[PDB]
């Protein structure tokens, strides 16, 4: 395989259908990545992760970059080597994670204590790289919602210099430009203008992807969707386009049908281990006493290993109590869920009824 | 598979090895039993603990008596059902957990209130029969350690009436008499005579098997062993024998030497979610930072899945992050390399080179 192909082969509206091809694997979309955390996808190893449908995860840099450190994990062979997932994995570059968890601000980048470090542009990619990242993201900055319109054009601005900053550290390190991609992030808020700025200053650089950055940061799915509306259609439309921590079942639906390929989120591990899990008739929250004496599977229809094996009754108990397996077994029917999901939408898409797709899956979900 | 059979295929000086047969399955003796705890042996499906070597597990009916109830767990079907284990489970009485855990003592049994209930040899019995237990505990007490001779006396005749209470409510129940099997409880503290009148009472009485009860109390081991080199002898040869609660891999060891055929112990899981790993040079504690890059397995010999994939350094930054892969990885581990000894000593006995086996092995560990 190559360093990078992406390649789109069926297309409904504005949503597409394709695969990413790299070394180590290739990547369907609209693609779904479950979320590791200091070097783990929660509660599951990464047979059982592979087993649910993922191609490839994200690796958080923040937490690693912390425990057990970048140069450790590099020392020992890599992120892939030190976790035992052999696929590509994507690594986010750190400054959302140092901005929520953690701080001074400047042009060079972020310092801050761990909850003393530094994150540059140049030493984001230089972890990304000591992971032995497939896909390094850009260093930016994820503006806060909301901003006002000037807030807003000078963190765009600053993140498109380190876009540039991130491009030049990334193409400087031949191995890490001959085996791995990098994606820039678009920033602007809400702001229509400044979401078009950036998308031409980061075609203008070049990148393998581009992310849709500042969404998904407490604006609600009726702006994220109006936002989404006129900014994917300002990226390159031969290039991936990845929605960054989104999200809910319904998010992504929506996001697909307005151009989005890529997606990340803790909610189906996280929310899983919290007692919450994904049906196609809705979320339930498996600590619900009515659960306690229900036998069928957590989803009618899935066709994860815990709804062919164990009822709501042993779930329900096994939350209530704390016990590890519990949070094991919620853990993989929701990852499986949204593979599920994201294996639907990319049969509609292929088979041009993802509108009928979408409309019907709403009209149960809800 | 009949209701209940034990054969003997060899033996070396007190040790033996064979077969109990079950209609559930299949034990092979010496056996180790992982624990169950509240419907689930911690941190694993039971899947995996099949394939770690087990072939029976032990359930603790103080802990499901309490949630979810065994009421309700017969309602659903049965322990085995609701927790998707198809094989031998054994259950204990409840008592030790109730008098550790949790009192008011009497003749009739014990009450206490939950970390309002009560327990007798009857409903103790009839517990064990709502989970659908193979092999049903006789309700006993344990004596506490130290223990006067007149203590340890009286309380053991107590147990001994308890005895024969387990066995007449066990045999009035046909569906329980006919599918299950029942083991009675020698008790006596550290007093041979008292072993004695013990091993008596419960012959007379008449059990599938006899377990030894009152020791791993904190008498330490080398009086276990002393009353062990007694006590053992004094039951029935032809019959199943079981140490209850033991133990490290050495006092398994030196047990079998002794007569025992079956044991059970949080230690492996316990202390595998703690951070110690067993190996054949001893126990080793993951936490610590001599392992932080080290890429060695846990164990070099060990053939579990856990020591074919992933390094002492990534199961010491797990455990370290207090990650759930983590308690995965060291429970799956160490219940593989108890299985592993456990097998070891059955090859050993049957090829009449168990002593040299016991010498070798300790020579090593220690
Ligand atoms: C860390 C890489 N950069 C980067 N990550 C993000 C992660 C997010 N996660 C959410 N909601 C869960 N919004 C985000 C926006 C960004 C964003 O604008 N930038
Ligand atoms: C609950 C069934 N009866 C019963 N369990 C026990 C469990 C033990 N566990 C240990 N050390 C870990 N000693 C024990 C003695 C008994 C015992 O004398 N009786
Ligand atoms: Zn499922
Ligand atoms: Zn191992």
């Amino acid at each position: 395989r190559p360093r990078f192909s992406f390649s789109i082969a069926a297309r409904e509206g504005k949503a597409r259908t394709g695969t990413i091809e790299m070394k180590r694997g290739v990547i369907r979309t609209p693609a779904f990545m479950p979320v590791g955390t200091a070097a783990t996808v929660k509660a599951l190893k990464p047979e059982t992760v592979r087993a649910t449908g993922a191609d490839i995860i994200l690796g958080n840099t923040y937490h690693l970059m912390l425990r057990p450190g970048a140069e450790r994990i590099a020392k020992l062979g890599g992120l892939h080597s030190f976790m035992g997932w052999d696929r590509p994995i994507l690594t986010d570059s750190g400054g959302y994670q140092v901005m929520s968890l953690s701080t001074k601000q400047s042009e060079e980048g972020v310092t801050f204590k761990s909850h003393r470090h530094m994150l540059s542009p140049e030493r984001s990619i230089e972890i990304q790289h000591l992971l032995g990242s497939d896909i390094v993201m850009a260093f930016d900055e994820c503006t806060p919602y909301p901003a006002t319109p000037s807030r807003a054009a000078s963190s765009m601005e600053r993140s498109m210099r380190w876009a540039k900053r991130s491009r030049d550290a990334f193409d400087s390190r031949k191995e890490q430009a001959e085996n791995a991609a990098l994606f820039g992030i678009q920033q602007g808020s809400v702001f229509e203008n400044l979401r078009q700025q950036s998308a031409d200053a980061l075609a203008e650089i070049g990148f393998d992807g581009y992310a849709v950055g500042g969404l998904a940061v407490g604006e609600g799915q009726d702006e994220m969707f109006r936002v989404l509306d006129f900014s994917v259609p300002m990226l390159p439309d031969d290039k991936p386009h990845y929605l960054m921590g989104v999200g809910k079942p319904d998010d992504i639906v929506g996001a697909v049908e307005r151009g989005i390929d890529m997606f990340d989120c803790v909610l189906p591990t996280r929310s899983g281990r919290n007692g919450q899990a994904f049906t196609w008739d809705g979320p339930i929250n498996i600590r619900n006493a009515r659960f306690s004496e229900d036998l069928k599977p957590l989803d009618s229809e899935c066709h994860c290993a815990v709804c062919q094996k164990w009822s709501r009754a042993y779930i329900h108990h096994l939350i209530r109590a704390g016990e590890i397996l519990g949070a094991m077994l919620m853990t993989e029917h929701n990852i499986a869920f949204y593979q599920q999901l994201m294996q639907k939408i990319r049969d509609s898409i292929s088979e041009g009824r993802f509108s009928q797709f979408a409309q019907d899956f709403r009209a149960r979900y809800f």
